[PDB]
């Protein structure tokens, strides 16, 4: 593939919560900014809505690995929370053409 093999992971939530917060995302890599939410990146929710809420985004994540990603609860500050324990985790290939992958994220 061009560059670091770079694979784009979309996470999709699970929780029809619309309190005003927002679900972002952090990693266990430099790429999401090491661990930091305030450094990592907030999400959307293109298909979540009432009936399947799952909420969205694609962080690239190059260099084939099982990286490690979990979510946070975002105010409408920087203040929020985290992993619960067992975190989640992405495998990029090493072998490919474009960059994207999956990463299901359960909110609720």
């Amino acid at each position: 593939c061009t560059t670091p093999t770079a694979v784009a992971v979309t996470f999709d939530l699970t929780a029809t919560t619309t309190y005003g917060e927002n679900i972002y995302l952090v990693g266990s890599i430099s790429q999401l900014g090491d661990w930091e939410t305030s450094d990592g990146i907030a999400l959307s929710a293109d298909k979540y809505t009432s009936s399947d809420p799952l909420w969205y985004v694609t962080v690239t994540l190059p260099a084939g690995e099982s990286f490690e990603y979990k979510f946070i609860r975002i105010e409408s500050d920087d203040s929020v929370e985290w992993e619960s324990d067992p975190n989640r985790e992405y495998t990029v290939p090493q072998a490919c053409g474009t960059s994207t992958a999956t990463v299901t994220d359960t909110w609720r």
